[PDB]
């Protein structure tokens, strides 16, 4: 219903679209540590979740999928949160065993954790 300026109070900053797998390695590429919520359904605790460790995490590369190819170049199957960290180019797979419960606390958490 809106597009243009003044589009309500609440926003702040939200995770990158990464509907393709280059451009999520691309984004990634173009940052030290990234963070990436690949969902099948952006309706579940996790994407709430990080949305909001978005802004507990600037430093940190916000970013978010739903697209198949990527949650299957990813080995996505279960909602997983990948952290990739270009500078060690490591990529913590926070799967369902993280994300079937998941919470911003944990989210939050295991970025500070490999947050480097």
């Amino acid at each position: 219903e809106v597009e243009k300026s003044s589009d309500g109070p609440g926003a702040a900053q939200e995770p990158t679209w990464l509907t393709d797998v280059p451009a999520a390695m691309e984004f990634i590429a173009a940052t030290e540590v990234a963070v990436i919520g690949f969902f099948q359904d952006l309706e579940i605790p996790a994407v709430p979740i990080l949305h909001s460790m978005v802004q507990k995490f600037p430093g940190v590369s916000f970013g978010i999928s739903t697209d198949s190819e990527v949650l299957t170049h990813y080995n996505i199957t279960g909602n997983t949160i990948c952290l990739f960290r270009l500078v060690d180019n490591e990529q913590l797979n926070l799967e369902d065993e993280d994300i079937e419960s998941i919470d911003a606390t944990k989210l939050s958490r295991f970025i500070e954790i490999n947050s480097l």
